[PDB]
């Protein structure tokens, strides 16, 4: 499963290359992919709804989907996940790109660090729900999410 | 016209109200209007084509829309506007946003600042072909995006 605590063994070529056969058709349409995502998420996880102020108001997945706030924040979502899997072979890069956006995270927008592996959850189930080498990537991301709180 | 240097009178509550009802529509859809405009300036303004370097290869207006990168690009473009907009009360934090932002110009992608206000010309004749308000709004963008260089 995915976690985010403690630590993961590298990325193999042969996950690397799985993941981003998985990936490309997501992204792209990531514009759509992005915003079900969320919905998604964000629809059955109501716990982490008080997490999302512009959001205010917005209860059914139909609302939501039509609001150009919802689009724009899953546009950056889905967007910093892309940027992972292209520094998969620079792990360097990956880091300083994450530990950054924790930092926002635990400083600007006070989220509750608990919800990163939820979501994660979902980007994962439905990019290659079952791949064993996504849930390893997810899990760096979620790792290095909360290294700022 | 638009200019980037010097300074420009502060905002009116006047300008600023047309200026709110200029974007809200533009902005409802700005995953549309965002390509077209970053699509027209591109085409049309081949010396600065260059400083794209995720769009190498792309010269028909045709595949750039296709692109995820020409997309992500653009959607990036149009929000920072939209949060200039969102701040045109308090012209503090609009400062801060925009002079960071000129900073990355300058310092990680090397773009010529000469751009700044022709890029600035095709969002202003887009979203309110005339309006002088909106004019000014560009200009105080173009001033601070080149106060890195
Ligand atoms: C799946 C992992 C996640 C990734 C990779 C991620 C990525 C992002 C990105 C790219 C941004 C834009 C940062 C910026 O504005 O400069 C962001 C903003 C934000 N994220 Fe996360 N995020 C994740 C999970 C979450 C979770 C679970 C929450 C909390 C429920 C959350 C709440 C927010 C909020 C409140 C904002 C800013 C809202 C706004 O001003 O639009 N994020 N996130
Ligand atoms: C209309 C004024 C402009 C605004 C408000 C603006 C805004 C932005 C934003 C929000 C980003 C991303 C910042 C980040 O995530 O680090 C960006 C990136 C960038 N901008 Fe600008 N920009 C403007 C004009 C220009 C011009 C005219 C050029 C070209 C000469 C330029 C070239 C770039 C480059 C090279 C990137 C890299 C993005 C990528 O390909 O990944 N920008 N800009």
């Amino acid at each position: 499963p995915i976690v985010d605590t403690g630590s993961v063994a590298p990325l193999s070529a042969a996950e690397k290359t799985k993941i981003r056969s998985a990936w490309a058709p997501v992204y792209s349409t990531y514009e759509t992919s992005g915003v079900d995502i969320l919905v998604k998420f964000f629809t059955s996880t109501p716990a982490a709804q008080e997490f999302f102020p512009k959001f205010k108001g917005l209860t059914t997945a139909d609302q939501l989907k039509k609001s150009a706030d919802v689009r724009w924040h899953a546009e950056r979502i889905i967007n910093a996940v892309n940027d992972a899997v292209a520094s998969m072979d620079d792990t360097e890069k990956m880091s300083m790109k994450l530990r950054d956006l924790s930092g926002k995270h635990a400083k600007s927008f006070q989220v509750d660090p608990q919800y990163f592996k939820v979501l994660a959850a979902v980007i994962a189930d439905t990019v290659a729900a079952g791949d064993a080498g996504f849930e390893k990537l997810m899990s760096m991301i979620c790792i290095l999410l909360r290294s700022a709180y």
